[PDB]
């Protein structure tokens, strides 16, 4: 029970009207129903047809000749601090037709004649006759109570809307229509609404919501940001997709994909990671294509129910604000019930639910550009007003940011609210090599100060575009099979590369694979995401200052996808690098001209007390095919030798094998700390492995964490040994397509961490070799397993004990270990001696 309530619903209200007015169905004014849906139990269809919009409400009819104006008054029974009023009257003159929307033949929109009421006013006070009345809203010339002055500024009529109209307690803020700071209240017992129907003596009041507090003590206040998102406070987002089943009034919380629940997903998060996690409520295909009355009812009911369950658990929430250009803005689609968003309702969710933090936008521009920018500009302002945030997820082929800023309203909203705005990549279209350019754009936007930060959405749909079985191409498998195919450790490699670039947001799909089903944690979540995210929570990423200090070159403009080849790495579609030598290579998109972006970057650098990096156009002669390698190699000295990825950040080495689906060993030769500069570690790894190494500093010891967790899908998914149905079709009496049910069944029965009787432990028992060669040493060093991933219930080990071989002649120690999972090693008793033959750390 949060402190802001609908007092009109909560209290035993009394409804009255004036002299020469008749009142019918007073109870409907405060019943919490704006839509009067009748077929919730059958998906809001009568047979195969969406239910018609039937407007019910409190009818007030003037019986005075020559005076069609009426009023209705609610007595809350006592005085309460009021913050928001929601007024809805009959929207349509006659009936709405369920008409064609966008796309044609699929999307439904109401069409008909909307009413523009006139002589509307809202007056509140503590006297039953409102002799002490305070004007909340005033349009036209309705006669106010004796003692109440006319306002100097009077409003003009508006068109009645599906969600009603929203009023606040500051008459100076757009004549009462302007959203106030949290906790802006006026005390009142009595709320009177004047209205004249342009046609006739009767007004139908569908709903009057009166939001306020039990007492002054409960009144809320804006107390800085709801969340900090930065290197010291990173954020993991998990998508909570509706399973597309919901009935207004249901007692149980909204069902999510894969038998998950909002509270169940929250309680699955390890306690020490909960403060760095959020849940994203996603309407998915819930009431997809529905006309306005059904779409808005379900968008609100689904999100409110989720928010309430999250509030009880202390779980912070983001809502999906916009996908597939499904916005109420002119030209929007109805691909999602986000098409029925009421900005006044979104404002109310921030006031009502202190755990409401953010809005998410993804995958719009395929379906339209300007309408989703118009919507995003409004929702970014709302989020920032309440100290919340806005996350935009997309891959940038070159036009994504340019499109965002091509919209005048979105450009202006970013100028004012940019610190609450975050861009994260989205590698779904892994076959288009824009992964590395997107990271550059999003890092550059943050670095120059256009945005609050950047991060990642790694999507296992990326596997589907290229690969199936381990080491193999996509072949002719069903896409739902290929979705299950991605190596778990590869998600950690992506998380490590985003971390090293000062990324602060981490998200993964498909959620039922990467996070889990049935309110359990998946193998990916248990053995990779929670393990590395804990590291990232406890070891801050580079700050903006730390990235700016280490950045020698910032690029401007539409960088070529393949620019990264010969520098940081060939774009794979999987958001990983061949080397950390050059970092991400920030590229500022066309937020402004090159000169404008340069002034912005210099001001940002100056605020941080750092030398501004040089800004080069992507077309600069230094950045040509033939010149870029010498140019970058001269700016950034080599830190290690080899074809594996390595980067040294804050005295720690970060490595991985960078082969996505080719079985090749790679190595990194690292110059080691301590008095003996000739000291070397050669690490050699097979694919799907990342490593964190932290030297004692004096040359005697090092700690190494490696993680190469990988489940084998070849037999259970691709050979389909359990005969799952992998198709995009529905079976009779199912609301979910067979391929998706097959993903859930795989995660529920065949791929279970700590598998109970009758379920299968993960196929993760085939081990792979890591070797460490240390030169040149006086004697054999000591290696031990400080801690290692333990068996599943099948009792099979995830690692073997490390073996050490020391050649006393060459002074080379070789440490060998076999793993599938994580191990923490400690190497001690190192005595390095001068090695005239040590690998030189220099370019070829
Ligand atoms: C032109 C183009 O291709 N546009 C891109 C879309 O195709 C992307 O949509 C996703 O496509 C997936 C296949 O690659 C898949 O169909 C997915 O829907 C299915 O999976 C999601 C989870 O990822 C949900 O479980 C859905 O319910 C499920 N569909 C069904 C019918 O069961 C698509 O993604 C969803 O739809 C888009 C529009 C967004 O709302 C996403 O957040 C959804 O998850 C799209 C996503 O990256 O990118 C476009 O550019
Ligand atoms: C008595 C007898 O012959 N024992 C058998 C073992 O030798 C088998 O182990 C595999 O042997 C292969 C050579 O004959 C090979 O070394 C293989 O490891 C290599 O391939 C795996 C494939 O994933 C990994 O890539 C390893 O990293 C790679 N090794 C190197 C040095 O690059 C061996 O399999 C591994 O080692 C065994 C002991 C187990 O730990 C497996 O989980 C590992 O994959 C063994 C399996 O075929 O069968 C015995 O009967
Ligand atoms: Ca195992
Ligand atoms: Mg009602």
């Amino acid at each position: 029970a949060p402190p802001l309530v609908n007092l009109a619903e909560e209290k035993d209200v009394k409804v009255t009207v004036g002299e020469n007015m008749d009142l019918k169905n007073a109870d409907l004014l405060t019943d919490g129903d704006k839509y009067y849906l009748q077929h919730d139990a059958t998906g809001n269809k009568e047979g195969n047809n969406w239910e018609n919009y039937q407007e019910q409400g409190t009818e007030v009819t003037s019986t005075a000749e020559g005076k069609n104006g009426v009023w209705v008054q609610v007595d809350l029974g006592a005085s309460y601090p009021l913050e928001v009023i929601n007024l809805k009257r009959q929207v349509y003159d006659g009936q709405a037709t369920i008409g064609n929307g966008n796309p044609s033949g699929q999307g439904k929109r109401l069409k008909g004649t909307k009413i523009s009421y006139k002589n509307t006013a809202i007056v509140i006070g503590n006297e039953e006759d409102l002799s002490d009345g305070q004007i909340v809203y005033y349009e036209g010339n309705p006669t106010l109570p004796d003692g109440v002055k006319q306002p100097e500024n009077v409003s003009k009529p508006y068109e009645e809307a599906m969600g009603g109209q929203w009023f606040y307690m500051d008459y100076a803020n757009k004549n009462g229509l302007g959203a106030t700071e949290l906790g802006t209240t006026k005390e009142a017992r009595y709320i009177r609404v004047y209205t004249e129907n342009p046609k006739g003596a009767a007004v139908k009041f569908m709903e009057l919501g009166i939001y306020g507090y039990e007492n002054e003590q409960d009144v809320q206040s804006q107390d800085g940001p709801r969340r900090v998102i930065d290197n010291e406070h990173p954020m993991m987002i998990a998508t909570a997709y509706s399973n597309d089943v919901y009935e207004i009034g249901q007692e149980e919380g909204p069902e999510l994909q894969g038998s998950n629940t909002v509270d169940g997903r929250w309680n699955a998060i390890p306690d020490d990671l909960k403060e760095n996690n959020v849940l994203l409520l996603h309407t998915n295909n819930l009431r997809q294509f529905a006309p306005d009355h059904i779409g808005q009812a379900y968008l609100q009911a689904f999100h409110e129910h989720g928010l309430q369950i999250a509030y009880e658990q202390g779980a912070p929430i983001m809502l999906l604000g916009l996908t597939a250009a499904a916005t109420p803005e002119n030209g929007g689609t109805q691909y999602n019930i986000t098409a029925d968003m009421d900005y006044g309702w979104l404002d109310l969710m921030y006031r009502m639910y202190p755990n409401m933090q953010g809005v998410f936008n993804t995958a719009n521009f395929w379906a339209g550009i300007h309408p989703p920018c118009e919507g995003s500009a409004k929702m970014l302002e709302i989020a920032d007003r309440f100290g919340g945030f806005f996350v935009w997820s997309d891959q940038d082929h070159g036009s994504t940011v340019t499109n965002i800023v091509s919209n005048a309203n979105m450009k202006k909203a970013l100028e004012k609210h940019g610190d609450a705005f975050y861009l994260i990549y989205k590698n779904t279209s892994s076959n288009q090599p824009d992964d590395l350019k997107t990271s550059s754009f999003f890092q550059g936007s943050w670095l120059a100060g256009y945005t609050g930060g950047w991060g990642m959405l790694s999507d296992t749909w990326a596997w589907d575009k290229q690969f199936s079985k381990l080491w193999q191409g996509a072949g002719s498998y069903n896409n739902w099979q290929r979705l299950c195919g991605e190596p778990e450790a590869l998600l950690g490699m992506q998380m490590m590369s985003t971390y090293l670039g000062g990324g602060v947001i981490y998200t993964f799909e498909f959620p039922e694979i990467v996070y889990g089903t049935s309110n359990t944690n998946s193998p990916a979540n248990t053995h990779v995401l929670t393990e590395l995210f804990r590291y990232i929570v406890n070891h801050p990423a580079p700050s903006k200052k730390e990235i700016m200090e280490e950045t020698k070159a910032v690029l401007y403009g539409n960088v070529s996808s393949d620019f990264y080849s010969g520098l940081s790495g060939k774009p794979t579609g999987f958001q990983i690098y061949e080397t950390g030598r050059y970092g991400i290579i920030p590229v500022i998109p066309t937020w402004g001209t090159r000169a404008e972006v340069t002034k912005k970057l210099i001001q940002e650098a100056d605020k941080l007390g750092v030398t501004p990096p040089n800004v080069l156009d992507v077309k600069d002669k230094n950045l040509s095919g033939q010149a870029k390698q010498k140019y970058f190699k001269d700016l950034y000295p080599i830190e290690y030798v080899g074809n594996a990825f390595a980067d040294k950040w804050e005295g720690t080495w970060y490595l991985y094998n960078n082969k996505v689906n080719t079985n090749e060993k790679q190595h990194a030769i690292l110059p080691l700390e301590g008095e003996e500069e000739s000291a070397r570690l050669k690490v050699e790894m097979e694919p799907h492995e990342f490593m964190i190494m932290n030297e004692s500093g004096d040359g005697t010891a090092m700690d190494i964490t490696l993680n190469n967790y990988r489940v084998n899908k070849d037999e259970i998914i691709f050979d389909n040994k359990f005969g799952l149905t992998w198709t995009g079709d529905f079976s009779p009496g199912q609301t979910t397509i067979n391929g998706k049910l097959s993903v859930y069944k795989y995660m529920d029965e065949y791929n279970v961490v700590n598998a109970p009787e009758g379920k299968l432990s993960p196929e993760d028992n085939e081990l792979r070799t890591t070797t460490f060669e240390l030169t040149k040493l006086a004697k054999e060093p000591k290696v031990q397993v400080v801690k290692g991933q333990q068996p599943d219930t099948d009792g099979q080990p995830q690692y073997t004990e490390p073996k050490v071989e020391f050649n006393e002649e060459t002074g080379k120690a070789v440490i060998t270990i076999q793993t599938n999972g994580w191990v923490d090693l400690s190497i001690t008793g190192l005595e390095f001696v001068y090695d005239e033959n040590a690998q030189k750390i220099e370019d070829e």
